[PDB]
DNA sequence: ATACTAAGATAG
C-alpha cells in the first residue's frame, strides 16, 4: 500500500485531464491505496461541475498558499502531476509552482503525465521544463510526436465495467430516433460534420439530433456567422428540448457527465467524431469515446481515427476488427446512414452490436488493464 | 482562406 498525491497544477478544467484524474483516483483506491486529489485554484474554469469531485478534491492557491501546497505535495509516496499552470496565470503562481518542484522530497517518486497531444500545446504550459527535470517517470500519448528521462506511452483509462452496470439500459428502452453527439466547441471534435449529417440525412428521415457540450466560447461565433440552424438549451432548460421530427439540431452546453450518461444510454446513436493528426496518434482514445461503448449505445466514431489508432492487444488498426463500431466517413455519409437505419429496425442486431463494441472498448482502455500497465512502469 | 481557441463583462 502507498499514499498517492494527484496534482493538477493548472486547475480543474472539467474535461479529460480532470476525468483521467478521477479515474486514476478510483483505481488506486480500488487497489487499496491512499489518494489525495489536489488542484491549483488559481485559475478558474467552466466545467468545474461536470464531474463529481467537490466532496474530496483539495484546492490551493499557489500564488498565496505556497506552504499549504508544499505540505500537500510532500505528504505522499508518489506524486502524479497531470497538468501545469497555464500561460494566463500571474508570476506568483507559475513562480511558486516552480518552487514546489525544487522542494519535493528527494524520496517521493514524481510521475508526470503529458496529457496534451498537440504541438499547439506545450506552448500553453509553463514550468513544463522544470517539471520534466524533476520527474522520475514521464508518460505521453505518442512517441512520434511534438513532445519528443525515458518517455513511456499510456492511454487515459476508464472503468468501463462500472459505467455499464450503472447506465446500460434494455434495448426496448433505447429510442432509435435520437442521435446524440458529445464533445466541445473545437473543430477537430467534428461538430460541423455533425451539423451537416443531420441536415443531409438525420433531419430528412424525421430523425432527431442532439449535440451536448458546445459551450458558447469564441469558437461558437463561427457557427453563427455561417447561419447554421440550431436551438440552444442550458442544463436547466433541458426539458424544453424539442425532440420532435424534422427539427434543427438541439444544442446543450456544458453538461453534467452523469446526467449525460443517462440521456445517452437511452439513445439510439452516439457520435464521437474527433479527427486528430496521426503524429500524436498511437493507442489513446478519448473519454467520450469510451463513454459511448459503455453506456450501451452504438458508437459512431470518425473513420480516419480508427485507421490511425492501434488496438492495445495486437497493435493493429481499430478499424480492422469487428467492434460493431460504425465508422463515420465524410466521403460516404450515405453508406454510414445505411448501417444506422439498418440496426435501427432490427433491435435484435443493434443489441448484438452494442455488445461487440463494449467488449472491444473494454479490452482497449479499461482501467483494469491500463492503470495496471502504468503502475508496473511507475514502480518498475 | 483554414484550423484551432472560453475573451471578458456582469448578474447572482
Ligand atoms: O460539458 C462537458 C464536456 C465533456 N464532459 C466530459 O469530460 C471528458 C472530456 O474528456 P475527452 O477526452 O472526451 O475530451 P477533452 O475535453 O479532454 O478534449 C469526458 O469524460 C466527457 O464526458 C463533461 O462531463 N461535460
Amino acid at each position: 500500500s502507498m499514499r498517492i498525491c494527484i496534482f493538477m497544477a493548472r486547475g480543474l478544467e472539467g474535461c479529460g485531464v480532470t476525468k483521467f484524474s478521477l479515474e486514476q483516483r478510483d483505481w488506486f483506491i480500488k487497489n487499496g491505496h491512499e489518494v489525495t486529489l489536489v488542484y491549483a485554484k488559481d485559475k478558474s474554469f467552466t466545467r468545474t461541475s461536470s464531474h463529481d469531485h467537490k466532496s474530496f478534491s483539495i484546492p490551493v492557491i499557489l500564488a498565496k498558499e505556497y506552504d499549504k501546497a508544499l505540505k500537500l505535495v510532500n505528504d505522499c509516496d508518489i506524486l502524479i502531476i497531470n497538468s501545469v499552470p497555464a500561460t494566463s496565470v500571474q508570476e506568483a503562481t507559475i513562480n511558486n509552482y516552480k518552487k514546489l518542484l525544487d522542494n519535493i522530497k528527494p524520496s517521493i517518486r514524481v510521475v508526470v503525465y503529458q496529457h496534451d497531444h498537440s504541438v499547439l500545446s506545450l506552448r500553453r504550459n509553463l514550468g513544463l521544463e522544470e517539471t520534466v527535470r524533476r520527474a522520475d517517470v514521464i508518460f505521453s500519448h505518442s512517441d512520434n510526436g511534438d513532445f519528443n528521462p525515458t518517455v513511456y506511452n499510456f492511454q487515459p483509462p476508464m472503468d468501463i465495467v462500472k459505467v455499464r452496470s450503472t447506465y446500460w439500459k434494455d434495448v426496448s428502452e433505447i429510442n432509435m430516433n435520437i442521435n446524440r453527439w458529445i464533445g466541445r466547441t473545437t473543430t477537430w471534435k467534428g461538430f460541423y460534420q455533425m451539423f451537416d449529417f443531420h441536415e443531409k440525412f438525420l433531419k430528412p428521415a424525421g430523425k432527431s439530433t442532439v449535440m451536448e457540450g458546445l459551450e458558447r466560447s469564441p469558437a461558437f461565433i463561427a457557427i453563427k456567422e455561417k447561419g447554421i440552424p440550431y436551438e440552444y438549451y442550458g442544463n436547466r432548460e433541458i426539458d424544453k428540448m424539442n425532440l420532435a421530427p424534422n427539427q434543427p439540431a438541439q444544442i446543450l452546453d456544458c453538461y453534467i457527465n452523469s446526467e449525460m450518461l443517462e440521456r445517452m444510454s437511452k439513445s439510439g446513436f452516439g457520435y464521437q467524431l474527433s479527427k486528430l493528426n496521426q503524429k500524436y496518434l498511437q493507442r489513446s482514445l478519448e473519454y467520450t469515446h469510451l463513454e459511448l461503448g459503455a453506456c450501451g449505445t452504438i458508437p459512431v466514431f470518425w473513420k480516419s481515427t480508427g485507421e490511425n489508432l492501434k488496438f492495445r492487444v495486437d497493435n493493429t488498426p481499430l478499424t480492422s476488427h469487428d467492434s460493431g463500431i460504425i465508422w463515420f466517413d465524410e466521403n460516404d455519409m450515405e453508406s454510414t446512414f445505411e448501417r444506422i437505419k439498418e440496426l435501427s429496425s432490427d433491435r435484435a442486431l443493434y443489441d448484438r452490436e452494442r455488445e461487440k463494441a463494449y467488449e472491444f472498448l473494454y479490452q482497449h482502455q479499461d482501467s483494469s488493464f491500463c492503470f495496471k500497465e502504468q503502475f508496473d512502469i511507475i514502480t518498475k
